[PDB]
RNA sequence: ACUGCUCUUUAACAAUUUAUCAGAUCUGUGUGGGUGGCGUGUGGC
């Protein structure tokens, strides 16, 4: 509810931030400013505005080669939900690859475009090596 | 400590009923166009 959803508490900023291309303290500021969010622990707010750090191109750099379709074509939503999900593990190190990723599938689908979860789970699956030592 | 362990490689068609051989006008700036009603009073004839 608080610890580990927390995540999809905030990928709204995400997408915003994506989207608003601005500074993401003033992103998280607009963003706590919109409503008062208690299903999020601060620590985790403050991980997800540590997301910004460059690695963000190196975790899509991470199956840069391991993609099905381009990068771009990715909506913004499945950008930066894959982002920070890739963003636990590529750079922040939070949790394994069977924790984390039932996170990214089942935190996605107030948000997915109706088929998201099929090929963010099939191209996850470099989730695994990421984190060999599952 | 003590709600939280993979669901498995992206949108997912509406179009529809004789029938066919396709079957000259692109002007104006000539110009009219850019104080009274009523009442009362007075006086006159």
């Amino acid at each position: 509810a608080a610890r580990r959803r927390a995540r999809e508490c905030a990928v709204q900023a995400l997408y915003s931030w994506q989207l608003s291309q601005n500074d993401i303290a003033d992103v998280e500021y607009q963003f706590l400013a919109e409503q008062d969010v208690k299903d999020v622990d601060v620590l985790y707010f403050r991980e997800l505005l540590a997301g910004v750090a460059t690695n963000t191109a190196y975790l899509d750099g991470l199956m840069k080669p391991y993609l099905s379709r381009l990068l771009e074509e990715l909506g913004q939503v499945e950008k930066a939900v894959l982002r920070i999900a890739l963003y636990e593990l590529s750079k922040r190190s939070d949790v394994p690859y069977k924790v984390a990723i039932n996170e990214a599938i089942e935190l996605a689908k107030s948000f997915g475009a109706e088929d998201s979860h099929k090929f963010v789970n099939g191209v996850l699956d470099k989730a695994a090596p990421v984190i060999r030592p599952n």
